């Protein structure tokens, strides 16, 4: 009830059980044999090793068969339901990138089941209120006519890419957030060089964990498909190429968005896919090198941080297997989410 509407709004929305079960039936998930309460971390752990021995079979050269064994093992851990169409053999780097790209939201998907079954939930306490604490995060609503504001809503309307014509972005709410303990946890990081406000789209479902957990690199069972540079936190300086992640469908046009500060510092530029996780000496990030940028004249040092909210131009580069500017940091230490956007999806 004492919470502002817009921040209630985003707790309902982020917590909804109904939200979590369209998902796991858009992914062909088998609710009777599979449901949300059944979803546990060492069977998702369990079902990336699976998709990293296929990777490897696959690579190795493996038989039918063997192969065969770890595409049944998978959907024997992961009911699916594919109705009358045969299930799809686990042979592929499009089979498992696909797998892979579920088991990251049925992970954020678990961490969120997990807080709403998880307190002591009585009666007299809103659900709200209740929800809102579990998240151990302080959500605050920017003023519509505040500095911050017109930089966001800049940084929204100059970086929406040209290639991204299918929708218009339009900004509902922004969020000052502040995770607890982030701010300690980041504290080594603060005083480096390179400090970006970058952008960081994602799917509804997995914001109650984004917000529990943060912003997190994948297990080491993980295969490592999906991502160009290794298994790292990904970030755009541009905001559509962020908003393709949000998976807005033209029935559901509302999703959310985030503004990091990622300590950057000395970036190891890189121009085609390239696999580390262990970076090179003094070197702190790796920056996907895009033919387009937004315009590095009209760059803005909001609270000292450097916010690249240039009209689109293209950068001198054209020898890049990238579109758009990307950004990855292999600690999650290097991350403070500052900010949290509800945008609604305009379809042409
Ligand atoms: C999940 C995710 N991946 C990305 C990759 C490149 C650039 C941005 C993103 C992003 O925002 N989310």
């Amino acid at each position: 009830s004492k919470l502002p509407k817009p921040v209630q709004d985003l707790i309902k929305m982020i917590f909804d059980v109904e939200s979590m079960k369209k998902a796991m039936v858009e992914y062909e998930i088998d609710l009777q044999k599979m449901p949300l309460g059944k979803l546990s971390k060492r069977q998702i752990q369990a079902a990336y090793s699976i998709l990293s021995e296929v990777q490897q079979a696959v690579s190795q050269g493996s038989s039918d068969s063997q192969i065969l064994d770890l595409s049944n093992r998978f959907y024997t851990l992961i009911p699916h339901d594919f109705g009358m169409k045969k299930p799809p053999l686990l042979n592929n780097a499009d089979s498992v990138q696909a797998k892979a790209e579920m088991l990251d939201n049925l992970l954020d998907i678990e961490v969120a089941y997990s807080l709403l079954r998880g307190g002591s939930d009585d009666s007299s306490k809103d659900p709200i209120d209740v929800n809102y604490e579990k998240l151990k995060t302080d959500i605050k609503v920017v003023d519509r006519d505040s500095e911050e504001a017109e930089i966001i809503r800049k940084y929204v309307k100059n970086t929406h890419a040209t290639t991204h014509n299918a929708y218009d972005l339009e900004v509902i709410d922004i969020f000052k957030i502040e995770r607890e303990g982030e701010c300690q946890r980041y504290k080594p990081f603060k005083q480096l060089h390179n400090r970006r406000l970058l952008w960081h789209g994602s799917r509804t479902t997995n914001f109650a964990g984004i917000l529990s957990q943060g912003l997190r690199i994948a297990p080491p069972e993980a295969p490592v498909t999906g991502y160009m540079f290794g298994k790292g936190i990904y970030f755009a300086d541009m905001v559509s190429k962020s908003a393709n992640y949000c998976h807005t469908s033209q029935g559901d046009p509302i999703g959310l968005i985030l503004l990091g500060e990622v300590a950057l510092g000395n970036m190891y530029e890189l121009k085609h896919a390239s696999h580390i996780s262990k970076l090179p000496k003094g070197k702190h990030s790796v920056k996907g090198l895009g033919k387009t940028t937004p315009d590095p004249s009209a760059n803005i040092s909001l609270d000292g941080v450097d916010v690249p909210l240039g009209t689109g131009i293209s950068s001198g580069v054209n020898d890049t297997s990238l579109l758009y500017n990307e950004y990855i940091v292999y600690d999650i230490a290097q991350v403070n989410l500052k900010y949290l956007l509800k945008l609604k999806f305009n379809f042409k």
